[PDB]
């Protein structure tokens, strides 16, 4: 909407207070125009129907507990603008600055979030399983990176490409926490699953098998499920990139760790010059080693650390 803008200020899921951009007209909404062409953040009102209704406040105060899930979308959406825009010159999802829009309060118990190829959507999670998930950072930047994705190498949800597209989301997700520098850690999602259980999360990138998934390709799913396992093996690749970033020794194989900001730097660069809508696992590690190369030169330790990460998870 057209009005001013105002900073206001509340408490997210989590119960931490933090300021949020918002604009004047009559009430204060969660409109932040700082950020390119806006975030816009819309009430759902525990219905399916899209997007809601922008979230309109008459105090610019946002303590209530309806108004958690709101605050947390809404600032971590800024948050993981600004790191595409800060880190990878990046501006917004498609590079034109569009608008970002994220419904909360969606649907009842629903254990879920969601990017629809328009918007970001939360679910409020059944208060067992979990809690509002925007109040996950990870979370939010797993699903704006969804997006990214969509905008660029375009990975088909399904098989190895959906694996791909998925990993890519858990990485720049855990790489934006990281930015944010609140409890950073390579595992995703655990500010909002299961709060009656402490330090579990809904999967590692460090150690994928902790939770079932695959961390060597001759373990990945073959079936149907779950779009050919995207949720499943994208622990093949996720582990690749933590070795990428902090290195180790996995089925045998070393690997020198470069750190999380070459990490980001190289997948980005594959993501938006390299990958196709139908790039395999194979393909994906070509991509990532021309990345390497063309930043960093074809001798240097990165591009060894790349092939090192790939050879570890038995990718050719
Ligand atoms: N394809 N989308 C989902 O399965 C929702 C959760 C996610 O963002 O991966
Ligand atoms: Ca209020
Ligand atoms: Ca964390
Ligand atoms: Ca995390
Ligand atoms: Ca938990
Ligand atoms: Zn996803």
């Amino acid at each position: 909407i057209t009005g001013t803008s105002t900073v206001g200020v509340g408490r997210g899921v989590l119960g931490d207070q933090k300021n949020i951009n918002t604009t004047y007209s009559t009430y204060y909404y969660l409109q932040d125009n700082t950020r390119g062409n806006g975030i816009f953040t819309y009430d759902a009102k525990y219905r399916t129907t899209l997007p809601g209704s922008l979230w309109a406040d008459a105090d610019n105060q946002f303590f209530a507990s309806y108004d958690a899930p709101a605050v947390d979308a809404h600032y971590y959406a800024g948050v993981t603008y600004d790191y595409y825009k800060n880190v990878h010159n990046r501006l917004s999802y498609d590079g034109n600055n569009a608008a970002i829009r994220s419904s909360v309060h969606y649907s009842q118990g629903y254990n879920n979030a969601f990017w629809n190829g328009s918007q970001m959507v939360y679910g409020d999670g059944d208060g067992q399983t979990f809690i509002p998930l925007s109040g996950g950072i990870d979370v939010v930047a797993h699903e704006l990176t969804h997006a990214v994705t969509d905008y660029t190498a375009g990975l088909i949800y399904q098989n190895e490409s959906g694996a791909i597209n998925e990993a890519i989301s858990d990485i720049f997700g855990t790489l934006v926490e990281f930015y944010a520098n609140k409890n950073p850690d390579w595992e995703i999602g655990e500010d909002v699953y299961t709060p009656g259980i402490s330090g579990d999360s809904l999967r590692s990138m460090s150690d994928p098998a902790k939770y079932g998934d695959p961390d060597h390709y001759s373990k990945r799913y073959t079936g149907t499920q779950d779009n050919g396992g995207v949720h499943i093996n994208s622990g093949i690749i996720n582990k690749a990139a933590y070795l990428i970033s902090q290195g180790g020794t996995h089925y045998g194989v070393s690997v020198v760790g470069i750190g999380r900001d070459k990490l980001g730097k190289i997948f980005y660069r594959a993501l938006t010059q390299y990958l196709t809508p139908t790039s395999n696992f194979s393909q994906l590690r070509a991509a990532a080693v021309q990345s390497a190369t063309d930043l960093y030169g074809s001798t240097s330790q990165e591009v060894a650390s790349v092939k090192q990460a790939f050879d570890a998870v038995g990718v050719k």
